[PDB]
């Protein structure tokens, strides 16, 4: 025996998680597509043909990932706004794309980058149709502005059915404030239909209260996982709480750490202990998570807090969701010791139909780096506290899991900011778990920049992978920042 | 021993995907796909702040010499960009009514110096109040027409329902369709906000054989007495009746006498002949206008109503508007005269169709553009000239309130302020006689071209905003950005 | 052990239970809510169905075919006219006139257009244009009745000309184009006129629009529709066309030097062939048309209901046509057949085998092949009356096409022995003496001329098609024809069989 | 622990092979429903709806009325011909002929009918019967285009005579009898030809039934439709009939020694009274007939598909009506009139208004008031030319309908002036010079002739109705007109204003 059972009943975990949920994705796929077939319609917003089935996938097998390079850039008309005045901000963009459309919002203030009192939050969302020399196009299909008076700051969006479920905190002051004051910041919940209904909810989470100093969304997408809506959160947690004990002397150090840090293995371990309390930020412990809302327009307090245990992912950042066929990624911002882009692959539990755990497992990288102050550079590979970074997600181009330890040879796309301090020198590439394979630098060097939001996708017409790059850009002639959707092929070379 | 505890922690799994993941996966397939089975222009409504503020006059004339601009304000730019650096973005039109706006562009992907294969961007969508109280222009629908047709000098008006945009279909270089005796192919795109698209190739009467080319003149068309209108320009062949018809006719602004002291005899003259041009083709370069019956079957019922050349300059770009009940025709410079034309419209209807036009001017000696040659911003002398850019302008007074018409005009828009280069865009009021409030936008040197101005009221809070759509060069992304600042017009 | 052995069955069985029956019951229980809400989604008391514009069973697999072996060819002749219920619609004042006949039949329906002019027929200015379709059924006698299921007219001041039409599935297309001055100014101007496509169905949808083929403005000074029908193939529909092509053009030059000599004028005319070369070469340019080059061709249409310029012209090479003239296309089988008006010097009936290549899916070129005859003649004016035989410049004629009753490629050699049947106008110069017949290359084997002596007739379109109930071959003769009573220009359907010997 | 692979190799096969094998069938009948519904959608695309059946707005509201007031009636006059594509067939043969036509237009719709001959005007064996249905539409030059939606031609061995025609809701409702032997040899066997109501709708459903109304068998020797147009009203469709009574029955004892002189008539004939009233009493009865009683009625059918004997049989008081004659029913609002032919002495236009009352939901008596008149003569022989004027036995004269331009009704007196178009044949024996009329009691107030001195010509069916959009009433003046050139006849529907001027 032995030997007879172990590869059966891993084809039984083969058959259950990984070859019938994809019969049902792509059998969700055909059914889609044989309903659009069928005063503007809600029937307008799906995507074409070509792009309904090359959403959301690993495009590449593991030898293929080697080949890879990118190609030029396209000119497509930007669905993005750009300010109208030299000083006009527009910053924070989030994006989220599934088989039926996409979703995009950023934040706006009127005057300079910092305001704590006033901002408003463009949102919208579209279609990809193919134009005449084959290549895409962000079709918006509705705007909104959302301009009341209500500073919804740090906001993550995911595509829902029917539209774009939105999540926000409301800042009312500056965020070290936030980690001072033991009430968290307001949270809100907005639900937009592309049927024009908009419903927007003020969210109790149980948990939240006298445990999280403040609490914000990642910024990057949510995902629509299950019925529900997953978020990635970040925050403070307040010192003798559960949570806070729960997570009493745990760490995480990456696997390539090790051979890359000359610090003596004992003193790496509690200066990795010891990254996760921010004495700047009110002595909390900072903390990612995720948060999953239930799709209802009845919300209240069903939506639930489920942070990452600290063994298995680092001190907490901004972050992003993402769906590749039927597991749930989560990419973690470098604000702490650790500079390289860091995946994991979130394995969720359900319980009695909601979600009641998680768990990360990472894939271990020595690139792409990203700048920081201080002691916390681009070069930097010792644990530490570090409170420093930027967010700079990456989109993975082969299946992880495809490799018989998890990761081995990983192969991922996004942007990067080249430099080791400075937020300068924004730079598309394709990157392995150690070298950097095909990448070009846009603009001159010193060319400023800020945070970069990946996401690829297959048109199954002509067989091609694009991916576009949303990249904060310095702007010198109208705003302080032109947020732009860089589009071009990853080809097969 | 140790097999069995990871044969039983496996088989948790397979429970845990049968019963849980699996069945989960199962009512949220059913869940979305429900969702798109169940998806099987109340909205499309500006906001009431603005519904009785569109197409008016909005100053009396004493109101208007105390007439300044605000600073400019931030609003998400309804333009889109380019997304590389050579991308090129040119020729914006621009039209606003009582319930929406229609907006289009023309799209080159390898630098604005390609003029065969091109794209062209259309949107539309309403104006809504910002919590800072300024509009937001929000986007209902975008559009890209993108099959291969080299679709040119698109002008375009909003219609009830949406937007009908007039292209003419360029095959050969501009002189080409000058030379030629078959005049190119134009279209009239209509589409609305219900997602439909109608498509076609038109053909006014009397332009075969008369018309040697015909383009639209790039600003708005407006929507009158169920007509669309669009301003046009082109070139006419010798011999015909229009080209006769046209003979010996000229027309010489009041306020050039006062600063040409060429002899009346040579001025007359060289006005005569600055309408034919050797170079297009000995044709005379013609304005007018295109009226179209608004329907979804169009294939010969527009008509081509040329003006008067006693009553405008050589044939240009230009564009049409409603002040009230009354047509206005902005008429690009492209000639000897370098100021702004402004021309009231009086259109004859016969038996339920435009007939005639007359165009009766707003005379002016103020608000110059760039051009080369003789016929710089220096030049006030009537000779053929081929030069000049698109700089329209917003009537911000009723020059039929004073006791001669126009005798004093205020009007707002932007401008190029150089005499031969296209650099230095600034936003300006400015009266007959003089520019009463300026400000240049970016640096010295900083290029442009074309600009769009359009003008409406918050009947909420009784200001004046005006949006100056301006084509700028850009260095960072694509060669040019097309602009939409937006500003108060105040009364102080 | 025990303990973690017993577990594993209960559990393993427990697996069992969730993959037989629990989860197969979640899948019953989810096709059922959601078939029950497709089905919820969506009479005919109300509908006048398309399978009514049907062609009898005895007709429909009887059309556009050759009906005759080689053999039997030579023992044809005319059957006695018969009576049917006319679809041609004749004029309600003396004065009414009707013109220029288009008509196509294929396996489902037929369709049929004429010019319909109110003040007498030398009024080219305004005019109307009617339309109808409908199917053939046999009745009691025997023999066919053409049943109308839609008239159109086409009635909007629009002065729509020289249309040629072609049945699609489900409807018609026309093909048109509009006159706004005399024939010869639209040879001098440089533009060419206005054309349209019209697309009529049974389902009450029309769609008009203006097109404009590739390489057409600045080339062809004028181009028309041949009036002859044009036929649907491959998903396109084919309409003959004519015209003036400009001096200089890329087509100009191409077609520079070329000329065509039909097989059998060299036994006819005892001229040497340098002159005979001579005047063919020239015969294609018209001083009197503007100094053009007279032109033949096929237009080509992508069956849609969105048309610009998709549809393409393709001229024929002139190494293989006479001047441009009107003409009619075929389908025999899978071979399109043109019919080209002698308006030239050549007085007799010209009929050729199309040959369409296409690249990319779309047609790019057409070469034609000569069916070689010297017989039917057409009547024609001063040196190109019938009785002429040499090369030279001509500018008249009249429409007379012809239905081909054998196979031409039957023979070893193409058409060497060719059967046709049309009718013509058995005198030399006049439009006089309408005659239907039946000819082969040589010689008219069978004639029946209609009217007395004198009669005034003009253009005749010749459609054949067989009866497979009873095999026989019926062929209409829609011939134009001098009324008195009412109508200045009448339009009548003949009818009559072609039997065999 | 053997025993887990009997479990596992079935949670495989479960996993592997049962589910997704069951996820592929259950794709595949939610894809079959689906195109279920594209499937069913494209049926529509394959359908002309009976929605199509309607006249353009401008004719809706200006179908059967009065037009014009007592006054305005004055001032009538004849427009020139207008010029349209006549919707009625021609012969394609010299020896066809097309006669009896009939013709009804209503709100929605109008249809048509008439007979064909193959081989000369005479025939009891065989011919076919031509209908057709459609919509009026004006055209650019402003007056109406009869546009046919539908046409069908009964061709079966059926030799159905003698059709009258009318409008129904979707369709059309025509009656017919059958004929089998000369028309005399009709009134002289005792039972009467078969009878006939076929339906026609747009949907292409046909129903013919033969009916037998009671109180026909033995009491009616003979039996024919009017031809003139019947009328739908209340929900059943009245026809025009007439035919021979047979001697010693309860009609021909209900009818003994009644008679009608029209009121206009004392003052034009000398004879004494007392020869006058016995002459008129006489008239009734044709010795040449078999000895009947020749008799004028109406028959009224429920509209049915399922019609066997529910249609009834109303004759005619002859003290309020002539000899029995071919005639046509109108509709003048909510008026039913009726004209009856000239088939007797009296040689002048008969209208009648019709009260016709009903019992229990079913028409059970009508009742005839005549528009007093002496205008427009009929051809007729011997003693009963169009001069004559004193009562006797004849049996001669010609359908000629008339159009009430007004109201009779709107005078104190009923008709005491009343204006009437049509057309009739001005000669005093004779069928020939066709001519249009405007007409009042007494006087001919306008007129134009159609053709050359000695036109021969038949029967006349006018309508009139009015461009609402226009204000212009339009009177189409169907006619049997002698042709020479193809056909014996040739049935012609004229069309001209009938201005205010
Ligand atoms: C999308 O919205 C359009 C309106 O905003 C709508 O167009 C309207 O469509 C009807 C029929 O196509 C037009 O109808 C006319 O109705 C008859 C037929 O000619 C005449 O009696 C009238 O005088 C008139 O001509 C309307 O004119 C047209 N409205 C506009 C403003 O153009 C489209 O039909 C809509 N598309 C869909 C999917 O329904
Ligand atoms: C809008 O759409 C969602 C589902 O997509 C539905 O739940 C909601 O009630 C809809 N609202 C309206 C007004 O249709
Ligand atoms: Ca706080
Ligand atoms: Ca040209
Ligand atoms: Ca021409
Ligand atoms: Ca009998």
């Amino acid at each position: 025996l032995l030997n007879n059972i172990l590869s059966v009943a891993n084809q039984i975990i083969y058959n259950s998680a990984v070859a019938l949920p994809l019969q049902l994705d792509t059998l969700e796929s055909t059914l889609l597509t044989a309903i659009k077939s069928l005063c503007s319609w809600s029937a307008a917003l799906i995507n074409d043909n070509r792009y309904i089935n090359g959403i959301n996938q690993f495009y590449f097998s593991i030898a293929e990932g080697r080949n890879l390079t990118l190609g030029p850039l396209l000119n497509m008309p930007s669905f993005i706004p750009t300010a109208t005045t030299p000083e006009g901000c527009t910053r924070i963009p989030s994006f989220s794309l599934t088989k039926t459309h996409w979703c995009y919002t950023h934040n706006v203030i009127l005057n300079g980058c910092q305001d704590h009192v006033s901002s408003n939050q463009f949102v919208s969302m579209g279609i990809i149709e193919p134009t005449s020399a084959g290549f895409p196009f962000f079709r918006t299909l509705k705007t909104l502005y959302l301009s009341d008076g209500v500073n919804r700051k740090s906001c993550s969006i995911s595509t829902v059915p029917g539209g774009c479920m939105m999540y926000c905190f409301v800042s009312t002051q500056p965020e070290r404030d936030d980690y001072f004051s033991a009430a968290p910041p307001e949270q809100r919940i907005i639900i937009m239909y592309y049927n024009d209904t908009i419903v927007e909810r003020i969210i109790n989470p149980p948990g939240v209260l006298d445990v999280w100093a403040t609490l914000n969304p990642g910024t990057g997408s949510g995902v629509y996982y299950l019925g529900w809506v997953l978020f990635p959160i970040y925050g403070g947690v307040i010192k003798g709480t559960s949570l806070w004990n729960n997570q009493a002397n745990k760490y995480f150090i990456p696997q390539m750490v090790a051979a890359l840090c000359s610090q003596n293995q004992a003193t790496q371990v509690q200066n990795a202990k010891s990254s996760y309390y921010s004495s700047w930020f009110g002595n909390r412990m900072i903390q990612s998570g995720i948060l999953a809302c239930p799709l209802r327009q009845d919300l209240t307090n069903e939506c639930l807090v489920l942070p990452f245990s600290n063994d298995q992912v680092l001190m907490g950042a901004e972050g992003r969701l993402y769906m590749y066929g039927d597991s749930v990624y989560y990419y973690q911002r470098s604000n702490s010791w650790w500079p390289m882009t860091m995946l994991y692959k979130v394995t969720i539990t359900f319980t009695n139909g909601q979600p009641s755990a998680i768990s990360a497992q990472n894939v271990p990288t020595q690139q792409v780096p990203r700048p920081g102050t201080g002691d916390c550079s681009a070069t930097n590979r010792c644990p530490g506290f570090c409170l420093t970074g930027v967010y700079a997600d990456a989109w993975l181009l082969t299946n992880p899991s495809s490799t018989s330890t998890f990761g081995s040879e990983a192969t991922f796309t996004g942007s990067y900011l080249n430099t080791a301090t400075q937020r300068i020198n924004p730079t598309m590439y394709i990157a392995n778990n150690t070298q950097i394979i095909s990448s070009q630098q846009f603009g001159s060097s010193g060319q400023e920049a800020a945070y970069g939001h990946t996401t690829c996708f297959r048109d199954t017409g002509s067989v091609m992978v694009y991916c576009i790059y949303i990249i904060e850009l310095s702007s010198s002639l109208l705003g302080q920042f032109q947020i732009v959707p860089f589009i071009r092929q990853v080809t097969l070379s």
